[PDB]
């Protein structure tokens, strides 16, 4: 196996890829390409790079991190010549050389064979939308392991992500212009972060496949592929306040640094502030158990009746720098029911927040 | 006690202090037209002035410095900050927004011992930041030799002098400032000199140093920086400079940063072992691991003494490398059992010194 490649045309491949076995990558040369493959067995990286230069077929796997940071280290766009020579690979480049450790690529682990059951083609810039809008709200490492990713689902014409931590609720949907078939998957969290990442900003299109228990995502020369969460996901539907009839209608940041003064003096640990929402005004107080307080008054775009409702501030801080819009919407009913945030200019993206009594 | 004061004002002296739960709190006292605001944690003491143009009352309270400086900084830029101690609050409004804070006496708040100054001078931001910035990181961390985890400052003649070690590596800096001085030394603790540091703003004000037996203080425009000192026997750098090192190395310091840098890729992740060949115009870094990997450098430099092999801990000198802001690097040597001196190329301001390994 022999390759000869700039520094710069294996670097994002790299970052991409990126038992000791999980902690190599495949490296494989075959049809004037070589193929770089990352995993831990839960999801799957692969990238193509057209080999231009001499080559000569062949596959190893080489330890990903020192790889990666002997071909950074280099200097920019420099000639990267690869060979294999026993058990070792050899790297060189100017008079800088190296030897690192190989394991066979026969050891290297696939993951299982699957068919496509639904698939799709969207810009990425769609699916970029659709993921940074409701990731925040993914939960973490909870027992309820279903609620440890997100909700891809299809309907009609449109793709939509739901994210919950069974405390707050993230919802964004947007029309692919395709006819879908009614579905829905759950993408593991670290499956989620992985595909936002190979998202790189271009005008490369986003393939989309579904299996019964995987997703791929195909962009120009990067192919993902996991395994989905095996679990049934909660009901956005059900989540969402019925038919809320208050309105308030405010600047995006004066809010968000209204609450985020108003923080500051809320309880450390449950984070309670209370709304007053009168004729174009809003007030938010805060109070801790050092009986601190703090208050924050003002002109917002309110004309239903008068009511009060609390709520927890990092998850309604979490949403308003989620938005990062002009303006922003939020949908009341009362002090004993959640509210629903918006951007004031689109209604893609919802936000859930329970109620507190403070 | 009342003040009212533009954010602006506020916020860098804020910062600047803000750096017995009452040790968590700022002194702020209004007399004669001033605001002072101190903070501590007995060991050192910031106390920033600020001119009351705005009416204002007298007396003193602290207040929590963390949330102090988090509402005045969430606040709007140009707001007007009125601040009120009522009953056992202090209130600090500005706009519509209002805060209540909890207070501790000030009669409560600790002082450092009075002290007298019996070494002064005067010296540029701008050399205090060089002297500092030369040596810091190779002071020791949490060594049982605590005279070691500071920083010696040395005068003599009209030279101030850092010095900084931790018995495998030193670093030592030297400056002119026009000041016939008594030849003396303290060792300021890990966080004095962090302190010393953040304090300079990068403007046109000098700095103002007194030194007591057991005290530095450093003014700086309307900010005061008092420090307790070390008591120990810091070791003298003239015995750890090469008394001999007559084989002189000039190479590019980049150039042989990145170069070890790749090669420390393989190395021992503890040790950290780095191997150098010098011959005729040549320098060869070559490094290895448990796990037989390589690398092998091979730069050109300048070098006209005889061949020798010597062993380094690579961090120790990437670490003189990056703190070498500059063209050229110089490496003296003697022999493959004694430690190197290394030095800017145009300048004999700084020098480091590194043990060798075997
Ligand atoms: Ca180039
Ligand atoms: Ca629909
Ligand atoms: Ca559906
Ligand atoms: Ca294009
Ligand atoms: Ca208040
Ligand atoms: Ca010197
Ligand atoms: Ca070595």
């Amino acid at each position: 196996m022999k390759f000869t490649v700039e520094r710069e045309h294996l670097l994002k491949p790299l970052q991409q890829v990126s038992l000791p076995i999980l902690g190599n990558l495949l490296l494989q040369v075959a049809d004037g390409t070589l193929s770089l493959t990352g995993t831990d067995l839960e999801m799957e990286m692969v990238a193509r790079v057209a080999l231009v230069q001499p080559h000569e077929p062949g596959a190893t796997t080489v330890p990903a991190r020192k790889f990666f940071d002997i071909c950074r280290g280099l200097p920019e766009g420099a000639e990267i010549a690869v060979q294999l020579e026993g058990e070792r690979m050899l790297v060189r480049s100017g008079r800088s050389r190296f030897s690192l450790s190989t394991l066979p690529a026969a050891d290297f682990p696939n993951l299982d064979d699957w068919q496509s059951e639904v698939e799709f083609t969207l810009p990425q810039a769609t699916m970029k939308r659709l993921i940074e809008a409701t990731q925040f709200s993914m939960a973490h490492q909870d027992v309820r392991y279903y609620l440890n990713g997100m909700l891809f689902e299809t309907e009609g014409e449109e793709l939509r992500t739901v994210a919950t931590d069974g405390h707050r609720l993230a919802v964004c949907s947007m029309p692919i212009g395709q006819s879908l078939p009614s579905h829905s998957v759950i993408v593991p969290r670290k499956g989620v972060i992985e595909l936002m990442r190979m998202l790189d900003g271009g005008d490369n299109p986003l393939r989309v496949q579904i299996g019964s228990n995987n997703i791929r995502a195909h962009v120009g020369d990067f192919i993902f592929t996991s395994k989905l969460v095996d679990g049934r996901f909660p009901d956005y539907r059900r989540v969402l306040p019925k038919n809320p009839d208050k309105h308030l209608e405010a600047g995006c940041d004066l809010l968000k640094q209204a609450f985020a003064r108003a923080a500051i003096l809320s309880n450390e640990k449950f984070r309670g502030v209370r709304l007053y929402v009168s004729e174009n005004q809003l007030k938010i107080t805060a109070n801790n158990p050092e009986q601190e307080e703090a208050e924050e008054i003002l002109d917002v775009t309110y004309s239903g009746a008068e009511m009060e409702i609390g709520f927890n501030v990092s998850y309604v801080l979490d949403v308003l720098n989620a938005l990062k819009c002009e303006n922003v919407r939020m949908m009341l009913t009362d002090s004993v029911s959640s509210v629903q945030i918006e951007d004031a200019a689109s209604q893609s993206a919802a936000y859930v927040v329970m109620p507190m009594r403070l």
